[PDB]
């Protein structure tokens, strides 16, 4: 309807991810996870969520979310939410003001604390109305963040706020319960809305997921990291731009095929991308048209795991790779003659685009133009990756569509199979060995994945480099060196990572290795600890084992008993030094291994991430075993 | 075909004796041959020696540590213009070993039509028959069939014999073909071009382990450096093959391809383990044809990242003494020096124990490394251990470097003695 | 219209004119139904009395996602030229007392 430029499918430019309304909240949250300032963090959180006792920041958050997900709220609902905001604001102001008086009465502080916690618990369900959950899931996320913070301060400042030891233990129990209940409710709302939107179109589900990756899931990871003091809050989720027609995708089909095709080789850099382009202007009575028949991303050139998503065929002569040379383009030109000329072209070609000299694309300009003709939809495409014009439209000028995000870079380019059943090869599409491809006559869509800049070192050096200055390191499970067979990719966005590893191998063993390197100036005498995040639904009689392997100098770091638990659990090893592992500034084959024995039919266990933190900077503040 | 016949002869009259020579300096090891005999039925195809150990042998072996579970043929029959006699073509062979890996692919082609419809609608296309009728005033229906024949492994997991044969026919300096295929007791294909005499492919003391083909009419000089043991796709496109190759393995290897592990007994005094009978192998590994080792090959490690590792699964039978002392012998060829050396390790449910570390010096010949004595109680392995593993490992290499592993020897300390020193040259 | 039956450009060579082409397709789903594609030439000569007197030609329509499918029934005099493979189609007696079929 308009020929104006687009910005990530939107009519006006979008807000940078570091400039959103929830950014200072997340920044101080990470600062506090690093080092928690007792009996003082709740005031800062309250000043950042309700600045000057005003709900204006929450209205800004609501407006930004409404703009992103294309869902507005009725004025009555807005009035109800503001009423609840002011109700919380009154009690919060009372409690925050009473504490800053030097020499206050602790019993009155205890009363105010109880009133505030009760008021928050009471007004929480107002944001969980599913009819509007898609919009309120962000607003909900902040509220629990205001509450989970409070309780923690209450657990730390005990007799200072008039709490007895039984009060502290009851608060610890309440925290250990709420940190799981809030996550369960948040994930309930997320999965409901995501499945509902994907059943309509994949693009809308991807947009909702991109919104939750910024306003929701980092805070859930922060919740999961609040019981400690010293770990690093870091998000490695990717933003997915979808350009093309609408395709309905089931939720069983998302985490069974579509996400796997979107990720490809999860620990490899994109090196080549190939498109199957088709143009035809047969009978001039019908306008020109263009088709995208298939996308082929190539990461590791010597592995051959990823295959055609769509089809790479250009003709029916069964000649596409013989005579040594692969076919590239076929153009057929037809000439007619009427006594009372107009050559017709039919082109089927393979467009190739390699990775630039700096190994990564930063932006893109992909767009599609629709046309109606006797209740029939014709397409035209425009493709440009970085500075290389891959395809200009032969059907007329098409407005641009700048796909870019400040602080992100293009990591993957894939598509979605259109017009075929997406219910097959679920149990076959593993991480390795098996072929990652799906046949379909056309796709008519392109999906681009932007990864944050903090993951740019791994996809360039294939290893995790350690520095002396940093105090905490987070390693996602997908950034490995090699993984065993019968392993799957599980979408766990609540972990603030691009996924987790599901081991389900009934032979040999299940193992995952990670490459570690040391920078010049790294102290090898400093003591460190390892933290492993795993979910063990079925009992493992051999347990999980964390081992250090360095040029045959294998050393056992930890062995943990695996008991059945339908939730995430953290295992903490004993302290160690890098001189005990025999790793120096010249070690190039250092490896950390997480291993377990073979499983039984129907069993599997999940691995999310790893935390490496100095012994001095790590302390457990809230015990998890006291339920 | 003639090269394969010569190789089958040397596998019986030559190479076992060379292995015996290589094992004469000791006293206690086991002389055992695991070479396979290859029956080739079809037309003649010239193959270079660089192309044999670079593509053809790799396509003939397939998954070297997996049992054959399915075999699919692409059959074509046509009697177009009755002036020309009937003819039959073998357009492609597809062997399927591990159903959940997907490593092996079509050798030839699995296409049946040009409508690009072979896997849509949920169901894979199986057969296409076109029947043509004519009319002359002065009837004879013509058939054109393109189908996919499927044959799974029998109830006893292995075929013992076969009856594959081909019949040639000349017609105006043009060669027409007819085929007959039977695997075990299952008639896969009877010839529609007339009766063809049988051709009993069988060997007393051997069983069918692999069924493959050779690409005909295409250059065999590509994808040499890509066709590895794992990860990469093991396939080669060609319009026709017109040949079938069957590999018979000796009966002594029947336990491994059925139990996927090496079972140990108390009665035997020596055990030999070929390198190809592993549980898992690292990437960037290749198959090297070393028939002088009396095995179906050796492993070439050439990985410039992480590490090069090969693991073997070991199980113990009831009545095995765990207090008896044993030794390990590793046969390797190390052309380029390895500063980290080779390492033999024992991994049993996290009870990892280091068995040996050997300095790797450059040597263009085969060398044996002997570990110190050990007992199975030191490794923590019992009659119930199901995840016992022996690992041979080395660090990453440089560009152009590689090292070879042939076999392993497990013999009791009492029954092993070095009689002729190899270091005294 | 057109008398073509295939795209192999083979309709009158080898002395004999092509009459019928039937292609049968077989599929396989692990979780059979042969498909037929027939293109043929139906021939009907004039009867012994040189003229047809009546006929029974009819067509049946079917709707499927705003797409019209057809089925036909053809009978000239007493010779059944074509019975419908898409289901039974009611008759349509084309005849006039005092007239005879002259052109088709």
């Amino acid at each position: 309807e308009t020929d104006f430029p687009l910005y990530n499918n939107y009519t006006e430019p979008t807000i940078a991810p570091a400039l959103i309304a929830v950014a200072p909240i997340a920044q101080y949250l990470a600062t506090a996870i690093g080092k928690w300032a007792a009996k003082a963090a709740f005031s800062k959180v309250l000043s950042l969520i309700f600045p000057g006792s005003q709900p204006a920041t929450m209205e800004k958050v609501r407006t930004e979310v409404e703009t992103l997900i294309n869902q507005k709220l009725s004025q009555d609902r807005v009035n109800i939410l503001n009423a609840e905001y002011r109700g919380i604001i009154e009690v919060s102001d009372v409690f925050d003001a009473y504490i800053k008086q030097p020499g206050f009465t602790p019993a009155t502080a205890k009363g105010y604390f109880l009133n505030l916690s009760g008021a928050i618990i009471q007004r929480l369900p107002q944001f969980e109305v599913q009819t509007y959950e898609g919009v309120s899931i962000a607003l909900f996320t902040q509220m629990c963040t205001l509450h989970l913070t409070l309780l923690k301060d209450g657990i730390l400042a005990g007799s200072a706020w008039g709490f007895t030891q039984a009060d502290v233990d009851s608060f610890i129990k309440l925290f250990n319960q709420k940190v799981l209940d809030y996550r369960t409710r948040l994930m309930r709302m997320y999965t409901e809305e995501f499945g509902r939107l994907c059943k309509v179109s994949l693009k809308d589900g991807l947009t909702f997921r991109n919104m939750c990756n910024l306003y929701v899931f980092p805070f859930a990871e922060a919740w999961s990291l609040m019981r400690y003091e010293g770990l690093k809050l870091q998000s490695s989720l990717s933003l997915w731009d979808y350009v093309g027609v609408s395709i309905p995708v089931n939720y069983n089909e998302w985490g069974g095929l579509v996400y796997k095709l979107l990720m490809g080789e999860v620990n490899q850099r994109l090196t080549t991308v190939k498109f199957n382009y088709s143009f035809t202007n047969e009978p001039a009575d019908i306008p020109a048209r263009e088709n995208i028949r298939g996308v082929h991303p190539i990461y590791d050139p010597s592995s051959g795991l990823t295959g055609w998503i769509g089809n790479g065929r250009t003709n029916n002569f069964n000649f596409a790779d013989n005579n040594g040379n692969e076919i590239m383009e076929v153009r057929t030109q037809t000439f007619y003659q009427n006594p009372n000329i107009a050559p017709r072209d039919i082109i089927n070609q393979i467009l190739t685009a390699p990775a630039p000299a700096d190994l990564f694309f930063k932006n893109a300009d992909i767009n599609v133009k629709f046309t109606q003709w006797f209740q029939s939809t014709l397409y035209g495409w425009n493709i440009k990756l970085g500075t290389q014009t891959v395809l200009s439209s032969r059907t007329g000028t098409i407005p641009p569509n700048y796909l870019a995000y400040d602080g992100y870079y293009i990591r993957a380019i894939s598509a979605c199979p259109r017009g075929v059943s997406l219910a097959y090869n679920h149990d076959l599409t593993t991480l390795t060995y098996n072929r990652i491809e799906y046949d379909s006559p056309t796709t008519e869509n392109i999906i681009v994945g932007f990864a944050p800049d903090n993951t740019k070192d791994f996809y360039s050096k294939k290893s995790h480099y350690l520095s002396e200055t940093n105090d905490s390191y987070v390693i996602p499970a997908l950034q490995f060196a090699e993984v065993s067979d019968r392993s799957f990719l599980e979408d766990t966005p609540d972990q603030a990572t691009d996924g987790s590893i599901k081991f389900a191998r009934t032979f040999i063993s299940n193992e995952a290795k990670y490459s570690i390197r040391l920078n010049t100036g790294f102290n090898t005498a400093t003591r460190y600890k390892l933290i492993i995040r795993v979910r063990v639904p079925y009992r493992l009689p051999a347990g999980i084992r964390v081992q250090s392997q360095n040029s045959g100098n294998n050393r056992m770091l930890g062995s943990f008993t695996a008991n059945a638990n339908p939730q995430w659990v953290d295992f903490v090893t004993d302290a160690f030094t890098f001189n005990d592992l025999g790793i120096t500034t010249s070690s190039t084959n250092a490896l950390f291994s997480i291993s377990s024995d073979s499983l039984n039919s129907g069993e599997e266990w999940y691995l999310s991430q790893l935390f490496l933190v100095k012994e001095s900077a790590f302390t457990t503040q809230i015990n998890p075993l006291l339920k």
